């Protein structure tokens, strides 16, 4: 008997309730109760379970079954996640009035308005799921009912609770009322009507191999028979359908077209429900398949896609043959069994049902995705194109429904097609024709199909592949081994298109031609989460359409497939397609705001969007890009931001995308089961926790493992299916920016550790799946039982046979986590090492004999011996070490009676070949006008060095990222290349990224043949805080000593008519310390900032922001939010939406022209938002300048103009905030219709060291009674700059007193000292000036 509670009250004396163990009905519980000495505010009864705690990766999951034992309407229950205290937490729970979320923190505390799901009824049983992630993405469901739309915690709120690991249940009291809930513990230790065929007239259609007995009155199969064996269809007559969810007995006329084909015309009429249609069903046998097809529908009501309709009831919306089993099995038959699959993304809970059809037996009426019935002799499987959904979770994608039906002494289980869809409409407007897809289902019948001398669901599964749908593009999945995100954000152009080609080339070498998948996140507009919906708006700062086309063409040669990250759920005002009609509104007419980051977005009504030309937008992208693109990754879709993102809506989206020739990929793992080939939740193992991963179904994975990356990969933490799956499963990493990750070594290692074998298996189809003994595990706050897979067999078109076997059934054994793989009887993997053949090129084509190869990888040291196949056995054999320079350290191995022994470096890939091989010339950085732009070629030979060439060399950053370094040179060292492929008489920009730790001059110089422009830096003084950038200052990316001061150094120039002798020169003067360079980028640019001219030179400096090459030049982003997707960027005009007045917006996004420099929401941070650095603009020693700009600010004194010098807050004297010269700026709308103008006099410190910038003060903003998105959208918390001008002048005392006057007047309008300033002597000295101004 159990005396041990799974739950206990917390230790805080006053937050204590009463835990008690209670065993009632079948089940055991722990009853949590509140007491008299509790309340619902500071001192509620809190409870706590060992293990239940935010996971290593910062995701909180709760999956709690319970029942409410409180008096009806008297309960206040919920879960606290990431709990710090009563006023610092996230909460999901209910009260009288239903389910809500709520969060509390200094910055922001609110809860859920908007209609709630009703609270649980007393005693009813509740399966609660809650997820809070690292994104701050909160979702919850109760008994598979979504409780609310996804909420994302704001940056401020999430950052504060990021570290909190507490997960508590709350039970609150109020006066006499108490909360009492019983949580379900982990530990818990026939007749029916007979048939009457007397009036039925049957018929038979038959192929060579399959015969089906069919009714002449209604399209139903009585039985099938293959090779004398039988399976029933629908034994009892049911001559009724459901149209628009209404029961209707059709008027049917029948006609047999030929021996294989019969068809029925079916009239459907119900005046009371405005039904008046006819349809033609066709039943056809082909080989061993029965095809059920509605071949024609006619709605006699008048309906026209695109046109509005007066009464949605006149549409023929849904057709249901539910009640007619397409195939079934009888408990009278031997081996009677049904097996089905339902959606599960919980690594602990399989989604599969395995039911013996017996009499007696349990009720069965359930939706399924895949379904099979089998006897001892035959198996059948059913397919349907139904996009029915019975609900969320396991009720979704339920294209089949299985039913128990008692007929006489027999229990039948039959598989029916779920409801079909047809004419649908949104707010009266009928959807486009292409949304309609004629209903269709198929049955396949099979004898043994995997030669194990028994007939079960697996035999159905094998047969099922010839009737099922297949995700468009699925054939490519096998050979995409290296997926990766290349990211751009905030006008920064972190990963230009042509530059991505270098990374493709790099991986090509290190993997010896394995296939790649690069997802361009921020390909459009300014980057990621900018200009959503305008899919055709390829981003100009990363190379425009021209470069994106080049990237696609040249990537083919390396098996690099490209995709783009899009969003069909949300848009920002900047966008072209942004417009009030497309926006989503709540019942009360307020906007459904999306997330606030660069700008505050607004959700869109996807239904409206579909009804109003969304297809046009895909076709524009296609017209713009042309052929070449592989896939489209649709972010967000699934979270209900944009409304209905169900099976039906998702199918329609996928068809739009597919129709352009593109593959479909989604974020959601629940999502797009019918069409997707890639799910981020499945692929990125460390994200969302154990309940948000891939499809946990042996049946589904059996069927489709080779077609998509959608499965449960290896992640020991998550347990269950995730504890070393035998088929592996794609595990993703990256090094080109995503989530601040730019470490290259770990990318390749992971690739061989997990993905090579995962992809090997995808070159075969599963044919046998054998499970072992149930085993007990304990993780993520529970103890649960799990049946692992023990043996999987796969097969090939050419009869090759792979056999994967787990080396132990014992979960405590380490060999539980080990497998052996045999190819045709021969061992290719055992435990930590494998030696796999790989006989396919990057694009999956068969490699020619002479190019066939094997890969070796071993996660430990130690010798391993391998038997060679017959065609390698009597041969020479060469081992190569694979590095970022390709094949290295060639080594002839010794073969000994068909065996070789490898004793090599652990976690290092090697490739074996039958003959000597060489690496090819990569043509690095091609199209970028320079060779090896990022120093990946292992050599500086291409550079003309001048000086002591030993003082320059390529070195690796702390992120394994190659860089040029010059150091310890006692004389000038310089490296020169000629710029290639330039256009005559054309304006250009070039930058090299530079991080200079020496005071010595580090310079970039272009010489056009007609002119020479130069730009230089001394010791760098600005840390790099751009999260998506390779050389930001995170440890894993730091240059050296855990810091990075990398910033782009520019030179602007113009070619003359002769381009044959344009050279670029990086150089460094004498110094001991190091300068590091990386990433030389040269590109067309039409700015003119230097005395109204383009070329770098003397003259007044002006930035109107209209022709910025990249970034926020001459500023660089500061440390105000640490290394981050910085919330300062170039904002784009789209009038009226981005300007004053629209939706109550208080300030302009763009002050003049089409572009301005916008900061969003960074108020009250006490830190530098951005600053100049000397290499972008140098305030020269002793000279005085007049800095001038126009600006908008939505609150008084939230942002300030600052003059500083040296490295800000570097711990050196006077680099502190106090010591900056600071000018707080007032708001620009309360008393003005346009941006105000600022003027400052700045004199360069003698250390050549000075800079100016914008600082976020400690003052609070003033949102004028607004809040939420309204507050964000309207710019109370924003700051915009435009029309910068810096101009050298002659400092004089008078000059100072005049500028002071202008700066002190605004105070005077709400004195005598200031009047006296205005009549200061024309020749006041700078001293007396400062004297007087100080006294004001
Ligand atoms: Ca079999
Ligand atoms: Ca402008
Ligand atoms: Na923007």
């Amino acid at each position: 008997k159990t005396v041990t509670p799974e739950w206990q009250t917390v230790e805080k004396k006053e937050q204590q309730g009463t835990v008690t163990i209670r065993e009632e009905k079948g089940v055991r519980y722990n009853q949590l109760s509140s007491t008299a000495q509790n309340d619902n505010a500071g001192k509620p009864a809190l409870f706590e379970k060992k293990g239940l705690t935010v996971d290593a990766n910062g995701n909180a999951t709760v999956d709690l079954t319970f029942k409410d034992d409180s008096e009806k309407g008297k309960s206040r229950f919920g879960v606290f996640l990431k709990f710090k205290d009563t006023k610092n937490n996230v909460f999901v729970g209910y009260d009288k009035d239903g389910w809500f979320w709520e969060y509390k923190s200094p910055t922001t505390s609110t809860w859920y308005r908007g209609s709630r799901v009703a609270a649980p009824e007393t005693g009813s049983t509740n399966r609660l799921s809650i997820t809070l992630k690292s994104d701050g993405q909160l979702n919850a469901s109760n008994n598979d009912v979504n409780l609310f739309d996804t909420v994302t915690l704001p940056a401020a709120v999430n950052d504060h609770l990021k570290n909190e690991k507490k997960i508590l249940l709350k039970a609150g009291s109020y006066d006499d009322e108490r909360t009492v809930v019983s949580v379900k513990t982990d530990n818990q230790e026939e007749t029916g009507p007979e048939v009457d065929d007397s009036k039925v007239t049957y018929d038979t259609i038959q192929s060579k191999v399959l015969k089906a007995v069919i009714d002449q009155a209604f399209p139903r199969v009585k039985e099938y028979s293959l090779n004398g064996h039988t399976l029933p269809g629908q034994v009892q007559q049911f001559n009724q359908v459901f149209i628009n969810n209404h029961r209707i007995t059709p008027e049917v006329t029948y006609k047999k077209i030929n021996e294989t084909t019969a068809e029925y015309l079916m009239k459907l009429r119900d005046d009371a429900h405005l039904i008046n249609a006819e349809m033609t069903v066709r039943l056809q046998v082909v080989d061993n398949q029965l095809h059920f097809d509605v071949t024609k529908i006619v709605n006699h009501n008048q309906v026209t896609p695109g046109q509005k309709i007066d009464d949605e009831r006149k549409l023929l919306s849904s057709i249901s043959f539910l009640g007619n089993a397409l195939v079934s099995v009888s408990s009278d038959q031997t081996g009677a069994k049904f097996d089905g699959a339902t959606m599960s993304n919980n690594t602990h809970v399989s989604g599969d049902d395995h039911i013996d059809v017996t009499n007696p037996m349990k009720d069965l009426a359930k939706g399924y995705m895949y379904g099979f019935v089998s006897t001892d002799k035959l198996a059948a499987g059913v397919w349907s194109n139904s996009q029915n959904s019975y609900g969320g979770g396991s009720n979704d994608w339920t294209r089949l429904t299985a039913y128990k039906e008692t007929v006489g002494n027999a229990n039948y289980v039959g598989i029916h097609s779920s409801e079909w869809q047809w004419e649908k409409a949104y707010k009266g407007i009928v959807f486009p024709e292409y949304t309609k897809e004629l209903p269709s289902a198929k049955v396949v019948i099979t004898e043994d199909a995997n030669a194990d001398k028994k007939v079960d669901w697996q035999d159905g599964a094998i047969a099922y592949r010839s009737i099922m749908n297949n995700p468009q593009g699925w054939k490519k999945v096998k050979d995409i081994t290296a997926y990766r995100i290349a990211m751009n954000f905030g006008s920064q152009a972190q990963n230009p298109f042509l530059m991505t080609l270098d990374g493709i080339k790099k991986i090509n070498l290190h993997t010896d031609g394995l296939g790649q998948g690069v997802l361009l996140k921020g390909y459009g507009s300014e980057g990621h989460d900018s200009g959503h919906l305008n899919y055709a708006d390829i981003g100009k700062r990363i190379g425009g359409v021209e470069d994106f086309k080049t990237l696609i063409e040249k990537a083919k040669k390396y098996g690099a497939h490209l995709g783009i990250h899009v969003n069909a759920s949300e848009t920002y005002p900047e966008s072209k397609y942004f417009n009030e009609k497309i926006l989503r509104k709540n019942p009360d007419g307020s906007y459904s705001y999306g997330w606030n980051w660069l700008d505050q977005g607004i959700n869109i009504d996807a239904a409206y969007d579909l009804a109003h030309g969304r297809l046009a937008r895909w076709e524009d992208l296609k017209k713009k890009l042309g052929d070449g693109l592989d896939f489209i990754y649709v972010d967000v879709w699934g979270n209900g931001q944009s409304g209905d993102n169900g099976a039906w809506a998702t199918h329609v989206l996928a068809k739009e995308i597919n129709k352009q020739g593109w593959r479909f990929a989604i974020e959601w793992g629940h999502g797009g089961e019918y069409d997707s080939t890639f799910h981020h939740w499945a692929a990125d193992l460390t994200y969302g926790g154990y309940t948000n991963k891939g499809i946990n179904s042996a049946i589904t994975r059996f069927i489709r493992n080779h077609q998509k990356d959608a499965w449960v990969g290896d992640y020991r933490s998550y347990g269950g299916a995730a504890n070393y799956p035998l088929l592996g499963g794609y595990s993703m990493k990256d090094f080109e920016g995503w989530q601040g990750r730019s470490d290259y070594n770990g990318y390749v290692t992971n690739l061989f550790a997990h993905d090579v074998m995962t992809k090997y298996f995808q070159h075969f189809t599963v044919s046998k799946w054998e499970n072992g003994t149930p085993v007990t595990m304990t993780d993520n706050g529970s103890t649960y039982k799990w049946t692992p897979e023990m043996r999987v067999e796969l097969v090939d078109a050419d009869n090759n046979k792979v056999v994967v076997t787990r080396k132990s059934n014992d979960v405590n054994s380490p060999q539980y986590r080990e497998r052996t793989v045999t190819l045709n009887g021969r061992v290719i993997q055992d435990g930590s090492a494998y030696l796999t053949p790989w006989n396919w090129d990057a694009n999956g084509k068969k490699l020619s004999t002479d190019k066939e190869k094997m890969y070796y990888f071993n996660t430990q040291a130690g010798a391993t011996t391998w038997t060679l196949p017959s065609d390698w056995a009597k041969s020479k054999v060469y081992l190569y070490k694979l590095t970022d320079q390709g094949k290295t350290e060639e080594q002839e191995l010794t073969v000994k009676d068909g065996k070789i022994t490898l004793d090599l470096l652990a976690n290092q890939p090697y490739v074996l070949y039958r003959s000597k091989q060489t690496n090819p010339e990569m043509s690095w950085s091609e199209g970028m006008h320079i060779y090896d732009q990022g120093f990946n070629s292992g050599t500086l030979k291409h550079w003309t060095i001048s000086g002591d060439a030993s003082k320059a060399e390529i070195v690796k950053s702390q992120g394994a990222n190659d860089m040029l370094r010059i150091q310890g040179n006692k004389e000038k060292v310089s490296l020169t290349q000629k710029l290639t492929g330039l256009k005559p008489n054309t304006k250009y920009a070039v930058y090299v990224g530079v991080d200079n730790r020496s005071n010595a001059k580090a310079s970039i110089t272009v010489n056009t043949g007609e002119k020479e422009v130069t730009t230089y830096t001394n010791k760098s003084l600005a840390l790099n805080y751009v999260k998506a950038y390779a050389h930001n200052t995170r440890r894993n990316n730091a240059t050296v000593d855990d810091t990075s001061y990398f910033q782009n150094m520019y030179a602007f120039f113009t070619t003359g008519s002769d381009v044959s002798n344009v050279t670029l020169t990086l150089s460094r003067e004498a110094g001991d310390e190091a300068t590091y360079f990386d990433e030389i980028r040269t590109f067309e640019n039409n700015s003119s900032m230097y005395g109204d001219k383009h070329d770098t030179g003397k003259g007044t400096f002006k930035q109107d922001f209209e022709n910025v090459a990249q970034g926020i030049f001459p500023f660089v982003v500061g440390g105000v939010e640490g290394v981050e997707d910085n919330r300062t960027h170039l904002s784009e005009k789209h009038d009226p939406y981005t300007q004053r007045g629209w939706n109550g917006k208080k300030v302009d996004d763009v002050i003049e022209g089409n572009w301005s420099l916008k900061t969003n929401g960074l108020v009250s941070r006490r830190n530098l938002v951005y600053q100049t650095i000397p290499q972008n603009f140098r305030f020269e020693a002793g000279k005085t300048y007049r800095v001038t700009f126009e600006y908008e600010a939505g609150s008084d004194n939230t942002y300030a103009f600052v003059v500083g010098k040296g490295e800000f807050q570097s711990g050196r004297r006077g680099t502190q905030a106090s010591n900056l010269e600071m000018h707080e700026l007032p708001n620009t709308w309360t008393d003005s219709k346009k941006a105000k103008k600022a003027t400052f006099l700045v004199t360069g410190a003698e250390t050549g060291d000075t800079w100016v910038g914008i600082y976020s003060t400690g003052n609070a903003s003033n949102t004028r009674g607004d809040s939420g998105g309204n507050a964000n959208f309207r710019g109370y918390n924003d700051f915009m700059m435009d029309n910068l001008q810096i101009e050298e002048i002659t400092l004089t005392g008078k000059m100072l007193t005049e500028n002071a006057l202008k700066n002190y007047l605004p105070t005077v309008a709400m004195k005598e000292a200031v009047f006296n300033l205005s009549q200061a002597d024309d020749d006041i000295s700078v001293e007396e000036a400062r004297a007087e101004i100080a006294k004001i």
